[PDB]
C-alpha cells in the first residue's frame, strides 16, 4: 500500500497533513468511539449511527474502523464530488485543515 501511487490528486504535503490528523485521533485504526471523539474535538459531533454511517462508506476491508488507506478515501470522496453536501463525511473533511476542492 503506497498512499502516493494510489492517491495521486493529492500532494505528498496533504496526505501527510492527513496522516498527522489520522495520528491524533488514533495500532493504525480509527475505530468508532475514535471516530466519535475526532467529531466532537472538531466541534460537530454525530449520532451513533451517523458515525457508523460515515465509517461504512469507506470501509472497504468491512472490519468496522478505518485504516489510514480508508481515511485517504474519505478526501478522496471529497475531492471527486461523491459525498452528500453536509453529510458527516462531508463536515470531516470540511472541518480537517485539508483544502480538497481546490
Ligand atoms: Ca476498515
Amino acid at each position: 500500500f503506497n498512499p502516493y501511487t494510489e492517491f495521486k490528486e493529492f500532494s505528498r504535503k496533504q496526505i501527510k497533513d492527513m496522516e498527522k490528523m489520522f495520528k491524533q485521533y488514533d495500532d493504525g485504526f480509527i475505530d468508532l468511539m475514535a471516530l466519535k471523539l475526532m467529531m466532537e474535538k472538531l466541534g460537530a459531533p454525530q449520532t451513533h449511527l451517523g458515525l457508523k454511517n460515515m465509517i461504512k462508506e469507506v470501509d472497504e476491508d468491512f472490519d468496522s474502523k478505518l485504516s489510514f488507506r480508508e481515511f485517504l478515501l474519505i478526501f478522496r470522496k471529497a475531492a471527486a464530488g461523491e459525498l452528500q453536501e453536509d453529510s458527516g463525511l462531508c463536515v470531516l473533511a470540511r472541518l480537517s485543515e485539508i483544502d480538497v476542492s481546490s
